Parts: C-alpha cells; structure tokens; sequence
C-alpha cells in the first residue's frame, strides 16, 4: 500500500497556541482510499528546514498534503518551500491577480501589496479555486504522485478538499464508519469491525467501523438493540432533529435562558433554515430582566428550581406566541447558587398541553455545564 | 542552534481520535533552552516506520523526546523501535521486573506476561522511576546526544520529564515572548507598517496569525531581544492592540464595565445568542450584564423594538443603531450591543453573507460599524460576535 504524507504548517501548530485539528481531520478523509497513514507532521514557518519535509515525503508518497502557510505575510512561506523543494520557479498569475483584487472591492478596499504573492505558483501547479479566501490552492501532479497545498482555515479548505479528493484517482478500500447518537444512557450500560463508545456533551456515541459490509450489517443490530435511545445518526445534530420536528409540525419555537447565558438560541440558530421556526428568545440574566419579561415575582428568590424553569418557559411562549418554548436555569458553576452546587440545572419545555422539567446534576466546568445545560433542553423535543 | 525532535507515538493520534496535546507541552517545556523545534511528529504504532522516524530524528538532533507506546499491547513497539534505532540489544532487568510484580501484587492480581516487555533497557539507558503507572522510561546518552522515552498519560509523563530535563545539560537561553493581540486591522496592513520590524532570525522572531478574534502578533525569543522589539511593535499598532498575553475580549469588556460601574445589554439577529454566550463566558458576568434579546423573526424585531419602516432593511447602519437604542432603553443598562446581519449561506434582503453591522450604545450616543466577512455560517456569526466586543474595546 502506496503512503500519504500529512504536513500541518505552522509555527504555533508545533507549541500548540492553536491545536492542530486540520492534519488529523484530512487522515481521517482519507480512510476510504488504499493508502496508508504512517507519520503527520507540524512544520515551523521557515523555508529550508520545510522544503526539506516536502521534499522527502514527496519522494516516499503517492499523495502529498500540505496545509497553512498560504496567506500574505513573511511568516507564510508554504509556496516558497514547495517551490524550493521541486526545482520549479514561482510565477505570478495575472488573471488571479484579478480575482484577488476584485475580492477586496467587493468589500469596498484595495488590493495590498503582500496579497500579490498569492497570486503565484509554479509551472506543474493547477489552480484550486478558494471560496472563501484570497490563496488559491495548488494541485501538482508530476510522476504518477499527488501533491494539494491546502489553506490553514477550514472554512476555506474543506471544500476545496472535497471538490479535488475523488479527482486525485487514489485506490479505494471498502471502509465505512456508522454514528449512532444516544442521549441519557451511561457508557456501561450501553455494553450490555470494531464498535467504540464515546461520551461527548450531546450525549454517549456508539461508533461502528471498519470493513463496510460488517459495519452496516452490525451497526443495524446494534440500533435495534438501542432503539429509544437513540436520537439520530452521522451529521444528525439534536439542533437539527428539533428543525425536522418544527417543519414537520408547522410549529414554532422561543426560549428563555439564565446560566446558558444566550448559547441554547444559539445552538439552535446554528443550523440553515431556522428562520422558519425560531421567532428569538430573550436571556434573562439579572432579576430584573426576568421579572421584565414575565417571570412572577414570587419566584425570583428561588430560581435555581423546578417551579422557575417552568414560568420561564411559559414567559417566553406567551411572549413570543410561539408553539413550543424552551427555558434554562441552575448553576453553570464555579461557585454555589442558593444552596445547589455546580451542575445543578432545570429545564424546561412548555407548549399545547402544559410544560414538562428535568432536573439534571452535571459533572464538568463552567463551559461544560452550559453546554451539556443548552443540549439537555434541545433533548425534551427529540427524545 | 542545535535542533529537538519530539515524536508521539499512537495511531488513534494520526487521525485526532485522541487529540495529540503530549508534542506541544513537551515543546513549550523546551523554550527556556537554545534548541530549534523545527518539526514536530505522530507516528503508527508500527516498529519499522517508527525505528526509521526514532534513526533520522536522532542523527539531526541534539534531543529526541518520545511519548507513547510503553504499555503491554501488541501495538506498544517504541521500545523496539528506539532498541532497533540506535543499534543496541533490549536486556532484561530483573530488579524492574520485581518492581512491575509488585505493582500489580499491590492489587489483588499476579503480573500478567505481557507487562515483561515493559521490563526492558538498552545498555545506553538509565531507568526513569515511574511510581504512578507501569513502564518506566528511558534515558540514553549517547555521543553527546540525549533521548527519552516516555509514557503516554500525562499524570504519569509528566512528573517524569520534570525531574530529567534539568539534568539533561541542554544549553540554556534566556527566553522571552509577548502576545499583541489586535482588532480591526489585516495583516498585509501590519506587514506594511511593521516595515523592518517583522524581524525573523535565530535570535528572535515575529510572527502573525489570524483569528476570528483578529490578528494575533507574537514575539519571541532571546529575552532581551524580544522586550525591546515587542514594544516598538505595540507602538506602531497601539490604537489596534485590544489585550496581551490570556487577555480574551470577554475579559476585556468585563474589565472596563467593573472601571466604570456600568452595566450591558444585548439584542442580537444573526448571532442568535452567540454574543450573549461570549459575554457570560466569564465567571463574574452578573456583576454587570443585564441580559439580552434575540429577535431573529420579523415579528420579534418589532416587538422589541425595530422601528416597522425599518423591517425591510435589517441589515442596514440605521437598523443596527436603532436595536442597540432599543436593548439600551429596554432594559435600562449604560450600554448596549446590537448585531445584525447575514450569516450565510443564503442572502438577505439581496446583500451577500458576511454583511455585517455591529452596534453600540452607550450615555454619549450610539454607533455603528460595518464588515464584509469572509467565511462560512459559523464564522461569519463568530466574527461578528468578536467585532460587537471590539466596540467596547477598539
Ligand atoms: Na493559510
């Protein structure tokens, strides 16, 4: 089996200011192609000592991909080093030129001197158009091998990534992966190819993968087995599944929130298309700001409690008209709130027929508890 | 400069099933000594890639810094790898398989076969005592080089790293760094007035790197290069620096609404609460974030109070003026942050994603300003969450 070689570019990648997420998530794009995976790197900004990684992983691989080091300033060197590591000269393109100049006057600027670099490339290098940004990409093919310059943001590369992968004619394995997604069931009871467990904020994944006749067959025995559990597959997102049940039902949704602080109306905005249901929410943050949007008064000393996470529910259905509205409160941490430790938390869905709450007690930090707080409320429409 | 070469070990580390944190903490730990990292690695748990990564690794190298791969597995093969390397025979020590013995004798359970691998050492290694786990590690010395195995799991690596690198004689430098970070500027615009001041040489270094929370700029290097340069750098960009060093703009805005006692409010469109989530990342929030509205429908926007002559340009200067007035006198606060916009990927009321306008209110008026971001939905809503906090901050 022929190699890829995966070359992250970036001084803070090396020391880990920013994680280096990008090389691992293109390795795991390449899982259905026949090729193997030995070593990643993270390369420093500097010319030689990368032409040097280019230029050995390019002579021990069928595909090569390289990703950062594209933009304007003497730190993004990636189209140097590659330039140095092939023996071909830099040239600028006149036409890219243009397309990067006419890429800042649609948002009203000039085109900067240092942009001008990107316009450049070397005699073997075809173009790959940059959605999002002013560096096309480059896709060299010389000797019967691959190699992609890619942009460090994943906003511009993923589809770049995905619109040149399948032109590359790399060997393909029968290998598959299956999510299953489940919400309020522990690790240890879900026990009772290769199947994997993983508890994440959204809930516990059940991952089936490998050969993709055994991964589907086993992945729908397993389903079955977890059948209420589960609240959705893949890219499913519970964020999502509550759009389905919206449009399905012609319904509407508002919400009203303390400790998430506005990040629940966020999940859910998160997701195309939720104009069509979402009206707003309000976050009501202070004690004034909850009794000013309906929260009664009698209940603004106790408001890490069931009986608040109701009325605040029933606060914003009434004020925004909506169908259904969705309500958080309890304590985010780090300190106490009332009495009630750090994860403590209830949520609250209100709609046609009255409104229902859970209690939870979650485990984790500030931001964790926010999280697991938001995905907990989207949980009392889809499960 | 001498060069260190640091390689995790691990498959699952290739494709981020764990995420590879071990290289970066052992990199930064090598800053105060004058050796390059130039690269760092991830290696298959596979003996004859991992041998040949561990030969060429040792021969350009001052040091070699191995994690991973010293368990009891089939897939545990770094030992090998390293043994295989640097042309030296594993040899057995006995008194390390009675310590291994006794770890799990401690437990109710006979040593399993497996763990005898872990019992290994080439002539050139001196053990490194692991009292929280299995494997001990290595230490080699070896024509004038060093190399050292350590265990994956942090509780157990770093302890151990800790008491060997002071002794491992690397040459010390004395090393600084500073963090500028910046709003509302490009990097080709700090390139240009940097000028000669984007230094990149041995002795130090200057480098930028794009955030949806604006261009970061980072000195670093020899301590009393880096002082001097860092503060011509903030001179020239002065007016655009908003924090340094774990500065975040959350934090920031929390520090100058505790300055002035005053409190905040938001309304937000295309950001859907996202603002809201920022401002209240920070523990102490409360103390003067009122709280906030999202009135992403029509009928909201109305209802909390767009003016009706204005619904059919939401996106608009005037519109973000009007719903920071709005939040301000809503809810009573000294001021008040709007967003409104198009996040993608569809347009909105026929302008592109990535229009934006970001407003503040405040006792002294109001005011707007107007963005084309690039990005996808994400971003574009990142972005314009950022750009609200830089109001407050500039
Ligand atoms: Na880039």
């Amino acid at each position: 089996m022929e190699r890829a070689e995966i070359l992250g570019v970036g001084t803070e990648l090396l020391y880990g200011e920013t994680l280096d997420t990008n090389t691992a998530e293109i390795a795991r794009s390449l899982k259905p192609y026949a090729l193997k995976v030995e070593r990643t790197l993270r390369v420093a900004d500097e010319v030689a000592p990368l032409a040097r990684e280019v230029e050995e992983a390019f002579a021990r691989a069928r595909l090569v991909v390289l990703s950062g080091g594209l933009g304007p300033t003497p730190d993004d060197v990636t189209r140097e080093a590659v330039a140095l590591a092939l023996g071909e000269p830099l040239e600028l393109d006149e036409a890219v030129l243009g397309e990067i100049e006419a890429f800042f006057r649609a948002r009203g600027r000039a085109m900067p001197e240092a942009n001008r670099k990107q316009a450049m490339r070397i005699p073997s290098a075809t173009w790959l158009k940059n959605p999002r940004g002013t560096a096309p990409g480059w896709w060299v093919r010389k000797g019967g091998k691959d190699l992609v310059l890619l942009p460090g943001p994943p906003p511009e590369w993923r589809p770049m990534w995905q619109e040149v992968l399948p032109r590359l004619g790399l060997p393909r394995r029968p290998y598959a992966e299956r999510v299953l997604k489940t919400w309020g069931i522990g690790e240890s009871e879900i026990v009772e190819v290769e199947v994997g467990t993983y508890p994440k904020v959204h809930g516990v994944e059940v991952v089936v993968r490998g050969r993709e006749d055994r991964v589907a067959e086993l992945a729908e025995r397993i389903k079955k087995k977890l059948l209420k559990e589960v609240w959705g597959e893949g890219e499913m997102t519970l964020a999502e599944a509550v759009k389905r049940r919206m449009e399905r039902e012609g319904a509407t949704l508002s919400t009203m929130e303390s400790l998430t602080g506005g990040l629940l109306g966020a999940e859910i905005t998160r997701v195309p298309g939720a104009s069509r249901f979402y009206l707003g929410g309000v976050v009501s943050y202070s004690v004034g700001a909850k009794a000013r949007f309906g929260v009664p008064q009698d209940l603004l000393s106790r408001t890490v409690s069931a009986e608040t996470a109701r009325a605040m529910a029933e606060a914003a259905r009434s004020l925004f008209g909506s169908t259904y509205a969705l309500a958080t409160t309890g304590v985010a941490g780090p300190d106490p709130l009332e009495g009630e430790p750090p994860g403590t938390v209830y949520v609250a869905l209100a709609g046609p027929t009255g409104a229902e709450v859970r209690r939870y007690r979650f485990p984790g930090d500030r931001e964790t508890v926010r999280l697991r707080s938001v995905y907990a409320a989207l949980a009392l429409l889809v499960t």
